[PDB]
RNA sequence: CCUCUGGUGUACCGGUUGUGACGCCAGUCGCAUCGCCGGGUAGCUAUGUUCGGAAGGGAUAACCGCUGAAAGCAUCUAAGC
């Protein structure tokens, strides 16, 4: 598979250790675990890593690719980091963190609290903005999921919360 | 369950008709659906009183996902959550 055929890079500051199964990520952002496939196999010569199937079966490359993608993940947000800018849309919604609980007013009867995992921080330059930055590309989305749930965008006013990379469908009444 | 409101309450109290008896008056008792009629203690009881189906954990159904290759894109799935 041409990803498991990709090679991935180790930029500086970032070690690689392997042990038996269960590979570790070290780096600036954090720590990071990741369990490996028995059909896989990793060899890390120089900063460079080689992921390639143990047997030349198709679960084994498919195992493979998959085990390279993760891991070039895990790299990259040891070294640098991702963040997700959810936005809010409508009349009255607002949103504004406090510690490490966000509180939101979603147009409900009640306001909203919503406690952050540990690993992922949140800041809002203003109301209606919400910028959620971690070293963990999964808990990341799985966060900002949770957060969007909470009241989706509808398609006759696009009012809710949104991801700022998001495509709304529109319609109206008759 | 029986404090309250009621029903029943033929061994509790009273009014009264006919007849027989207790020697007689007075006073009582037997029989007449408990003779008929008015009340009513305990117990039982509903139509009376009080209480219950509150809240919380765990795994899931349809359904909605996160990350992610096979298939360089895409994708809730094949690993994983």
């Amino acid at each position: 598979s041409r990803v498991a055929k990709a090679p991935v890079t180790v930029p500086n500051g970032v070690t690689v250790t392997q042990n038996g199964r269960q590979v570790e990520v070290k780096g600036s952002k954090g720590t990071l675990s990741f369990n490996l496939h028995a059909l896989v196999e990793l060899k890390q010569e120089e900063g460079k890593l080689q992921l390639a199937p143990a047997k030349e079966s198709k679960d084994a490359w498919m195992q493979a690719g998959t085990a390279r993608a993760v891991l070039n993940n895990l790299v990259k947000g040891v070294s640098e980091g991702f963040e997700r800018k959810l936005q809010l849309v409508g009349v009255g919604y607002k949103a504004a963190v406090k510690g490490t609980v966000v509180n939101l007013n979603l147009g409900y009867s009640h306001p909203i609290d919503y406690a952050l995992p540990e690993g992922v921080t949140a800041e809002t330059p203003t109301a209606t903005e919400i910028i959620l930055k971690s070293a963990n590309k999964q808990l990341l989305g799985q966060v900002a999921a949770e957060i969007r749930a909470y009241r989706s965008p509808e398609p006759y006013k696009g009012k809710g919360v949104r991801y700022s990379d998001e495509v709304i469908l529109r319609k109206e009444a008759k």
